[PDB]
């Protein structure tokens, strides 16, 4: 049988994350967790390219930028979506999701999601490096795999 | 490590907003809120092109017309859908918002959503100038910060 | 500021109208209700075109034929849905409004709505010409001036 | 003014059916009332074209090749989908109706929905030619009509 | 009347297997049913690939990359999703059953839904191998069967 | 009609912020905001001046020496104040609020106010970088503009 | 500041992991999860260690032999215990946990705590590949910061 899979050795990697500045003081601890996961698993800083953004919203289309970059192997994506009063909420977590998935297809690229869509504050910040780990960190682990992946894989 | 973002100063910028006619007593307020926001932070009316349409269903193919001309650097929608009895709002709501991040990663240019999807009129009033803010200066707010990411970044 | 806008005026403007024969003892009246607002509004009888198909799954695929006519400055889609026991109701409203939106930002030409998406029977018959108007002549007058708003930003 | 209809007899029409496995004692009933309703409008039986499919997912792969050939004039989607336990049913359904939506609009070909999308077993059988008729024959009908239709209009 | 369907002796038969990790537990009971559904239909184990990807969000991606691959009738899907206390899984379970089921359209290939999208950890228990079967086995005996339809259809 | 208004530009612009370290989780956010406002709308960072007191109550003293120097343009007050069990928190509020109003009209110069002043953590919470926003972001904006506004004015 | 910290890639590493039998259909996912949590970060499975043992009273006793080794660099110990009807489990589970405690103390290597302790089986389930990870994972993962920091540490 033929195998495919990514380790998650990160040396020589090279990563986008796009980050939101909605909800910040949660987003930023998702950005510390993505770049400590690339940096301790091999990765250098200096080839990270972080893109702020205003917010979730805002994701998709600075993502399709850097993702169409040749020196990009993979995109993380992150950013804290929490509900409000209104269905403001679903129509924003809707694209966020709908748009990276399409642009990972159309440009054959990983673009991962650590993206958090809370109901709830507290959910958030159980997931922003509290007692449900840090989202970020997660997607950046899934980056790093699908980078190394990748390699073989396209 | 590399670092794209966008300032807050707007001036030599160019945008388009797209306004839907329905609920226009609270839209106009949206309007207001956006025109300001451009203005105050540098950017010359003169440079703003302002087109209505009737209602939040034909905002997404007026944006698309803006987000095409090379000299419009960023497009803000803005519109307000109240939920009525039946789930027409549901169908109109998500295909406005599904229809303008379409269209922002197809013509690779920051659209930014400046739609108040409210289950109530008190909810609209609210974020139309009133306790939660305009929604309208803050989509302006956000096309300025994208326009000015996309200068290095696009 | 630049400004553009559609007037209500249809002199001369050119229509296609869809609509489905599925609760044809409402769709007519949306019908009704279309056409006179087209003529009052002085468009010629002569200049519209109706397309008539079976239910409103069938409108997109109808109103993409019509909407590729270089002769048809709008299209409007009159139907009417009614929730019944089953899901059935949401997976055409969602897919025939999905499909309308997406035609209109393919060919770069209006193409509004008047399906009414109703939980009950009583909801559609307010909309189709009792208490809460008729969906048909809203979404003509929509048309109207979306027709005309593009003479001038198409 | 303009009209386009289609008439509901069926002579020298040539139509495809896909019709999934899932089901199958509900699927069956479907597929002898599409053929039924074919035959009695005066299709003939060896225009028709049966393709069957494990489930309702592997629908549109399929109506895709068939909606492809020139020689055929419609395409009728046969299946039966009956919520479980989990919401599996819900992504399948929505997946089966956006890929036969959005084929139709790509090869602008009528492609016509008789996927029953029931809560209940009995909403199935109800459905399947019993109280609430047959959706073969409804589905049938309507390729009928839209067949006619586009020969018109396409 | 023409009848075109697939037999499910797999002889000669070449599959691509996309499974992720999230969930392993139980992903690995749906690998272990997919595989052997193929070798006791008569598919050589030397004639699968089989890819690993970190969670269902990342499935797509890679299926798409093996979709392209001429020598790949059919690629099965494999994942576990279980709701948790957020949206988190609607916005994943979404993005992967559409992304799988528009590759399966655009690529025209089967690829076949060996994806458990669960309320509850019971509900995938009773899906990976216990008393509702192995949805491994069953997106496999799916893929069997299209590939060997393709192999007259396509 | 004579009108004074401040742009929000900040260029030129000199700051100085008082912010207290009781809560300092919470503060630390809230100055973050200020000095990214500040930044981001054209003000220099080594144009701001940052004074760090033990609490709230000690705000206004400080404030008071930094409002009087000639080459800060306006003040930006920065604290969290959250209810104990007893009335303590009232006290202080009042007097912090009841300072800084005083000495900003001794002093004839813009002193904006944010602190934070809530009956629960979660409040402060969702003031200091999430879903409310972030309150030295908004009295930094403030601050901009009224030293603009006092150019003309004072 | 002086900072030591250990990075999370593997090579050249030598782990030992101590798994017992009770409730094996638990720890054989948790010992899966241990070994690719290795692998995948670049350590051999050669340099990979395993001992059974009986029960997690049983584990101290053999991590001690093995954190002994000079050629070990740590001890990953793995083990599910269940609360039954009777307070055996929490004599169980109290001395397993201080044994190996102490171990590490008394050798001055790190030994990793890979022992699920739960209320319920659920919950074991939860922590042993499914909805809340894998704890053989969590342990190695950590096993890998810890061999990596004693190298310039110990
Ligand atoms: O990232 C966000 N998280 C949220 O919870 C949230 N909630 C909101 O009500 C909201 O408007 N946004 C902002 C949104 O992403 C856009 O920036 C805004 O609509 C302007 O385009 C966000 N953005
Ligand atoms: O902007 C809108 N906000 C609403 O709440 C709302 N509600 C409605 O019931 C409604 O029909 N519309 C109008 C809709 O946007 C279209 O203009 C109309 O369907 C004609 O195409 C709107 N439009
Ligand atoms: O226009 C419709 N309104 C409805 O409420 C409705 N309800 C139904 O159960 C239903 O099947 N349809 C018909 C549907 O639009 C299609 O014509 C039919 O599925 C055949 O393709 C319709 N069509
Ligand atoms: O046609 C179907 N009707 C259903 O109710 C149903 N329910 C299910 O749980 C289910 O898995 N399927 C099968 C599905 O359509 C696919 O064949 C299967 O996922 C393999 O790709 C179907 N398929
Ligand atoms: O396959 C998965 N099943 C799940 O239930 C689940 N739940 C989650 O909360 C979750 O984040 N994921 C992971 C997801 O698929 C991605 O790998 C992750 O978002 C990084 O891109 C998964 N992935
Ligand atoms: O900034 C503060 N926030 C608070 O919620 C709070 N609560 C208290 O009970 C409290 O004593 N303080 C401290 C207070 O501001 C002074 O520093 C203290 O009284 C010494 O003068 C503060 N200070």
């Amino acid at each position: 049988m033929q195998i495919y899979e990514g380790k998650l050795t990160a040396e020589g990697l090279r990563f986008g994350i796009v980050a939101s500045r909605f909800n910040h003081a949660l987003v930023d601890r998702l950005v510390e967790g993505a770049i400590d996961c690339i940096v301790r698993h091999g990765g250098r800083e200096e080839d990270i390219t972080l893109v702020r953004v205003p917010g979730s919203w805002e994701i998709p289309v600075a993502a399709g930028e850097l993702a169409r970059k040749e020196d990009i192997d993979a995109v993380i994506a992150i950013g804290v979506l929490i509900r409000g009063a209104t269905p403001h909420f679903d129509y924003i977590a809707s694209e966020v999701s709908k748009g990276l998935a399409n642009l990972s297809l159309e440009l054959r690229k990983p673009i991962t999601f650590g993206v958090i869509t809370a109901d709830t504050l507290e959910q958030a910040i159980e997931r922003a490096g509290t007692k449900h780990g840090n989202k970020g960190w997660e997607a950046a682990l899934s980056a790093i795999e699908m980078a190394n992946l990748f390699k073989s894989l396209r």
